[PDB]
């Protein structure tokens, strides 16, 4: 009926911010070769304040060179002794980000370790020295190349911790005059972090957040006697359709109500990989097109907005928040110089399932809402209104401004289901707007990168997604001809996240190509048991790398040959043998149409009319047969779709 907005008997908790997720893995591969204005407009759509999504927080991934979901990310130690700071997007990203906003909070988190950390075990608590220098070396990276100030460090995401490890990360972060930084932790469950930290003062006093995944709005006793800020970490990982878009409205108002969660984080950005891999389409907004300049703003954008552009970082949650009486929810803060922002949420079962968890059933019909302000917010006489109506339009719109002199603190509304609405003394709100950009396009039916960048930009070539393995661009002034290659650059096997394959691989693409011919020059560093693949039909990818069939065409520095249906090499089209050995550029060609692939060594023909499963579809690829050095140059792909 009447639901009391009121600060007299004091406020709630600080609200900490809403921000998204760049990694786990590779979700941003795509976005770094938009050409411009497009790409820095997708991130004024992000980034920029009184704008767009117009986001507090921004969490990267902290690459270790693993598979992380739909791709593997570079570290900045491959090797003991190896330091680069200047690897992958996330440098970028974090950059750009903080250009637009200087106020945004960065957090770094490792989902995968380089091995060698793992002094011969996959297991990143071997050593919790090694590995706690390993990430603050990061951190001191990330001032010293780039000034930029990480806000918050975790510990290894949705993995055990170490209680000793998070003490000595601490301990490291301190001597290192990182003071400032603080930890979160565990990015799992609130179990068994909440209880560790009331049973251990030591853990208690060196973790400041308790971050908790996909929380379903609760949390448990434990954290809230902890008196730690508790936030949901990582949430939605929903295709950004108009249920995504319910799901983050209705969860970033209800993970405070339900669980005293006074930060979210989606995962994630902004979808900037092949949508054929897992997850796809599950960012903020999507921009999967760099070749097309094409990006779509989704829904979720305008429901980050409908809070983002009216709550900062140190406003307060009042303590009057609550369910309304038909379904639904309504939020209020306030930054105690006299703002107050309200946002309500009557999103219905039907169109705001997240994926993890799903909730039973419950009711959303019409209703009307009464709102009264007592306390210090008598005095407002005037509200801005923001509404936003999901299911087919509208988003973001500004409505008549609401006025409150009746000298009674209240007012009404009707609510309908899906919708939100904001209310905000604040006048700063805008829906942001650039022009359309060009229309959606496959990947081009042809495509070649000789790879000659003598001072590239980024550290890997366009359109390669990594899913096993790192490639990078690759200088050798000792040979002309192939100066300038791409190259598979671990020499092991990665402390893994994911199963990553046993070989390496980059995909690259239209997943919908069926018909295709891929070649590549390619080059074996290793004597005797180096070998290195090209491919067509990749169907899989990303946590789901180890399962991907398509059309292997494999050679081995022992002078033989195969042809694969599958990454694991267990299924046999052919074999032989082949003119082939170490340190030698050979040209690869592989030939696919309907049910018959042939192979060409050097222009001449090695195999041909091999049967292949068909009809499938998938990526072109290139790889190794193990973590392995090897080379690779003048890439061409001609496919169609
Ligand atoms: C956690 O949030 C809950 C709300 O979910 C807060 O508890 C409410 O407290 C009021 C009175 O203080 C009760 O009338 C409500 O019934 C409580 N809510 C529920 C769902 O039972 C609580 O203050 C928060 N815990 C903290 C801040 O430690
Ligand atoms: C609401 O918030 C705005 C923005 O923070 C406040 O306006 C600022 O007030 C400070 C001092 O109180 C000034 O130094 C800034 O220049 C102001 N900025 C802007 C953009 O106006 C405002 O005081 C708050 N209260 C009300 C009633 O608007
Ligand atoms: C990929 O190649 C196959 C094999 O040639 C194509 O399938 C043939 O298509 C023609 C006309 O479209 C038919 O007359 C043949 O009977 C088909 N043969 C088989 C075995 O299916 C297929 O159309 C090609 N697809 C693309 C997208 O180019
Ligand atoms: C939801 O509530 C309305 C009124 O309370 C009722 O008429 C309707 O049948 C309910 N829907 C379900 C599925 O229970
Ligand atoms: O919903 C999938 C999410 C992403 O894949 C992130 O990488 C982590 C791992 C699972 C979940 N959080
Ligand atoms: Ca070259």
């Amino acid at each position: 009926g009447a639901y009391v907005l009121d600060d007299s008997d004091g406020l709630g908790r600080e609200f900490d911010g809403i921000g998204a997720v760049s990694g786990g893995g590779a979700t941003s591969r795509l976005l770094v070769n938009y050409p411009e204005p497009y790409r820095s407009e997708i991130l004024d759509y992000l980034f920029k304040p009184n704008f767009g999504a117009s986001l507090h927080i921004l969490k990267v991934e902290i690459g270790g060179d693993g598979q992380t979901t739909d791709g593997t990310e570079p570290s900045h130690m491959h090797y003991e002794l190896d330091e680069n700071y200047f690897r992958g997007y996330e440098w970028w990203l974090m950059k750009e980000a903080k250009k637009r906003n200087p106020d945004i909070i960065l957090m770094g988190l490792p989902w995968s370790f380089p091995g060698w950390l793992g002094k011969g075990f996959s297991w990143p608590y071997v050593n919790l020295q090694l590995t706690a220098y390993y990430v603050v070396r990061w951190i001191l990276g990330a001032k010293h190349y780039h000034d930029l100030d990480i806000d918050y460090i975790g510990i290894w995401n949705e993995r055990p911790f170490d209680a000793n490890y998070i003490k000595e990360l601490r301990k490291m972060l301190d001597y290192q005059g990182l003071q400032r930084v603080r930890i979160i932790a565990s990015d799992n469950l609130w179990e068994p972090i909440s209880s560790s930290l009331l049973l251990d003062q030591e853990l208690w006093k060196v973790v400041d957040v308790i971050g908790a995944h996909y929380p379903g709005t609760y949390t448990v006793w434990n954290a809230k006697m902890s008196g730690k800020k508790l936030w949901s970490s990582e949430d939605f990982s929903t295709i950004n359709s108009n249920v995504g878009a319910g799901c983050w409205s209705r969860i970033l108002n209800q993970n405070y109500i339900n669980g005293n969660m006074t930060s979210t984080i989606a995962w994630n950005l902004v979808a900037s990989y092949y949508e054929e891999l897992p997850y796809g389409r599950s960012g903020l907004m999507t921009a999967q097109e760099p070749w097309s300049g094409h990006y779509v703003v989704a829904s979720p954008i305008w429901v980050s907005a409908h809070t983002t552009q009216f709550t900062q970082p140190g406003w307060y949650y009042l303590k009057t928040v609550g369910h309304l009486e038909k379904g639904g929810s309504y939020v209020a803060l306030t930054d105690g110089l006299g703002n107050l922002t309200i946002i309500i949420e009557t999103m219905s079962h039907q169109h705001s399932m997240c994926i993890r968890p799903y909730l039973p059933y419950y009711n959303v019909s019409h209703q009307l809402a009464t709102f009264t302000l007592k306390g210090s917010l008598r005095e407002i006489q005037e509200l801005q209104v923001w509404y936003t109506k999901l299911g087919q339009r509208l988003h973001f719109k500004q409505l008549d401004t609401l006025w409150l002199l009746d000298g009674s603190g209240s007012f009404t509304l009707e609510l309908e289901e899906d919708e939100i609405f904001t209310l905000t003394t604040l006048t700063t709100g805008r829906k942001g707007s650039y022009p359309p950009p060009p229309s959606s396009k496959p990947f081009p039916t042809n495509y070649k990168d000789d790879f000659n960048v003598e001072y590239p930009l980024f550290s890997e070539a366009p359109n390669f997604a990594d899913q096993t393995g790192v490639f990078e661009y690759y200088m050798n002034n000792e040979d002309r001809e192939h100066r300038f290659t791409l190259r598979q650059v671990l020499n092991q096997r990665p402390i893994t996240w994911a199963a990553d394959a046993s070989s390496t691989i980059s995909v690259i693409g239209d997943h919908h190509w069926t018909n295709m011919t891929v070649q590549c020059d390619v080059y074996i560093e290793t004597p005797r048991s180096g070998g290195v693949f090209i491919a067509g039909r990749v169907n899989k990818g990303g946590i789901l790398i180890r399962s991907a069939t398509g059309v292997f065409f494999w050679i081995f520095a022992n002078g033989s040959y195969r042809v694969t249906a599958d990454l694991g090499g267990w299924i046999t089209y052919a074999s032989g043998h082949a003119d082939v050995t170490a340190k030698r550029w050979y040209t690869l060609t592989l030939g696919i149409k309907g049910y018959f692939a042939f192979g060409m060594l050097n222009g001449t023909i090695l195999w041909k009319n091999v049967r292949v499963k068909y009809p499938g579809h998938g990526w072109a690829a290139i790889g190794t047969h193990t973590f392995e050095f090897a080379q690779f140059d003048n890439f061409r792909v001609e496919a169609a779709r």
